[PDB]
């Protein structure tokens, strides 16, 4: 009846559903084709069919309603919307549209939208009056996103260390710097679990670029939110498309006074896709990266801000360093001081089998007075006073044993004042 | 009526202003487009429209009146000035021009300047006789810009230390050397507050390059 | 069959000559219409002629007119084409009063050498050009009009000052794109606009 649940159902249920409807030879076809075949057979029955998706306005004028299940990939089951709907209902890219759809008539291969009754989880009339994201005035982060989980076991202290290293708030534009094989993949998993548990209201989005297929499955099964990704086999034009879709969708949610958190991975890989797709403008910098090529990722990364009117957009990205590629290090140079939060991971700490491998001295956040209270903020200052003299390799080891014997970070603070 | 106050007004007031004038679908557009749409609808009414901006002469010959609200960024609401105005009124880049503007005729997308009645906050005739900046003879600083504020609390002593460390005067060309995360961002804030408070007459300009939003 | 539907659809007198009729009949019909049209013009009356087709008409004149000893390419005599040019060139706007408008269709790419040479003589003889593209027609997109090639001469008098310049900016954005997709661009844009006036303001929006 509704396209939303058909994609969520496994392929096995779809095969059984299609067989009783009279369809045949469905197991050997793709999942997208099965959905189209099932809808087509149900469409001619006469019962109304609903749908949902994310609008993607093309340069021609007509758009499509991509689905987050397929990672916003074009497919036969995508809903086609004529430019007339964009006229009557003023819509932009990334808008969420849910409504009745009509069967495709001969001469067209895509379903068409009949009527719109829900735009961005709101009435269509109210969505027309929402202020644009650009017109919103950015501000510093005010409310802190707690990272410590009470149910979290003492085996993994990554969540607790992040609170001591660099607190994160709504609208933060933090950047993660880490060499390869430094544990950055599961570092975001701890952040995703903490955000989902401590702040269920916040919308969590995980974006993966050039990630292995196995990595995508575990992220979807672990993160309590919609996760989109693009495998390495997909062309470069697909990687940029996924990134553009997520940021546009995130901006629309911000306009509705809603908080959305994006865990980008990785900014270095994302800039590679933009460099390839964007044609050369005649100016080539070191490493073969065009100056105009890096303009797009900066605008995407810089969109993170705290809106004074309401809502916030928090973007956390991982930067790859010491990867052996000249093109990778030059990108990190452009994104050096562009973030208000720095989280540096050390390779030499990681090889010592001590986790989390966080360089406490280098990592930090800017304007942390607003995030933390008066007492909590000054308790971190004295902690940094005793961690700075010691080496970074043993600095993490010092915190690991101290945090192990303390149930919570509050107990750790009073212990430090004891000596 | 005047472009100067339209930019200062928030976006919410602009939406309400446009709706009663008959405009529709303004919330989803940029602020610059809203100003252009509001001016266009008001232009056809018949009432005169004023404007203000900073001249930016291009290499072709024609200039534009950029606005400080948009950080001198090119936009649809920028006022276009033909080279004829630069001829009759000898103007250079950075000049402040305020005067009546005309609605854009078809085939052009920018407003045009009708007449000039204020150049650099002065009569246009007097502005033509001003001596060029290069011809002026430089000199050492004479009058000191006081940095200590009486209303300043004892919590922040940055203003007082600057007086003891290195006094600053009019025409000074000081340079600040500081490593990253050394408190230089709010160091200028204390200077800006002291200059604005102690010397309200002085024109204060803050320029930021590659700064976070 | 084509004749019957034209008579039943056109709100005016329609004359035609079937293919079975001899060549001497085709010229007779053409001469009768132009002579009748000229007389109406003399009475300060406006007459519009939709000729179809000028290529076929020249074939009839070539057959009936005896050879004068000079044969051009394709077997068309120079004096043979003199008559259709005078018939086609009779269209004009009379200063005293009335007008005579003649619109004719020229056949090209018909596979006949005689057809293409006739079009060469009638290339720059008209003040209005309306070229249709075969490749647009096979795409099942109509009308299959080559916007870039089609045009009119001295259009300032026909249109107003505002309307004329609104077409210039339209041609400024249609020229860069290909002719095959140029018509497709106009079809969708005109579909969402009730009238051409609404189409003009939409273009200025972007
Ligand atoms: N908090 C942690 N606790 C235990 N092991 C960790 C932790 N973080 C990383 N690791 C180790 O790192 C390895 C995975 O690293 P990975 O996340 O793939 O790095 P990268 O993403 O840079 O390739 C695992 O084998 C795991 O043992
Ligand atoms: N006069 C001051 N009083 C108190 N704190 C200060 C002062 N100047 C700088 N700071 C500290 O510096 C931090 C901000 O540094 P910042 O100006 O961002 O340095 P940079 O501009 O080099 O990055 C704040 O957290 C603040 O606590
Ligand atoms: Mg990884
Ligand atoms: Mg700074």
């Amino acid at each position: 009846m509704n396209l939303t649940e058909l994609k969520n159902t496994p392929v096995s249920e779809l095969i059984t559903l299609g067989e009783n409807m009279g369809l045949e030879n469905l197991a050997r076809m793709r999942k997208q084709d099965i959905i189209f075949a099932i809808l087509k057979q149900h469409a001619k029955s006469g019962e109304d069919i609903f749908g949902d998706g994310v609008l993607e306005i093309l340069q021609d004028g007509f758009g499509f309603l991509r689905s987050a299940d397929s990672s916003y990939l074009a497919g036969p089951d995508d809903i086609y919307v004529s430019p007339s709907q964009i006229r009557r209902f003023n819509l932009r890219t990334g808008d969420t549209i849910s409504g009745k759809i009509r069967p495709p008539k001969e001469g067209e291969r895509y379903f068409a939208l009949l009527k719109v009754n829900e735009v961005n989880f709101d009435k269509p009339e109210n969505a027309r009056n929402k202020i644009l994201f650009e017109n919103l005035t950015p501000l510093h982060a005010n409310s802190r996103l707690r990272m410590e989980r009470d149910n979290g076991s003492t085996e993994d202290l990554t969540a607790r260390v992040l609170d001591l290293a660099s607190p994160i708030g709504r609208g933060q534009r933090g950047l993660i710097v880490a060499p390869p094989k430094a544990g950055k993949t599961m570092l975001l998993q701890n952040i995703a679990q903490s955000i989902a548990y401590n702040h269920p209201d916040c919308v969590l989005m995980v974006l993966l670029i050039d990630e292995r297929p196995e990595e995508v499955t575990e992220m979807q099964r672990l993160v309590k939110g919609e996760v989109v990704a693009s495998t390495f086999d997909e062309p470069a034009s697909r990687h940029v498309q996924v990134a553009e879709m997520v940021i546009e969708k995130a901006k629309r949610l911000v306009e509705h006074k809603k908080d959305v958190i994006i865990l980008l991975d990785s900014i270095t890989r994302l800039a590679r896709a933009y460099n390839t797709v964007v044609p050369a403008s005649g100016k080539v910098l070191t490493g073969g990266v065009d100056a105009n090529a890096l303009h797009r990722p900066k605008r995407f990364f810089g969109a993170a801000r705290n809106v004074e009117e309401g809502g916030s957009l928090t973007i956390i990205a991982t930067a790859l360093i010491d990867t052996g590629s000249k093109m990778d290090e030059v990108i990190y140079e452009e994104f050096k001081g562009t973030g208000n939060m720095e989280l540096h991971l050390s390779r030499k700490i990681a090889e010592k089998r001590v986790f989390p491998a966080i360089d406490y001295n280098r990592s930090g956040t800017r304007k942390e007075e607003l995030l933390t209270t008066q007492e909590e903020l000054q308790k971190m200052w004295i902690l940094r006073k005793i961690i700075h003299p010691m080496g970074e390799i043993d600095a993490m080891e010092f915190l690991i044993n101290k945090l192990a014997m303390t149930k919570t970070n509050d107990d750790f603070f009073e212990m430090m004042k004891r000596s």
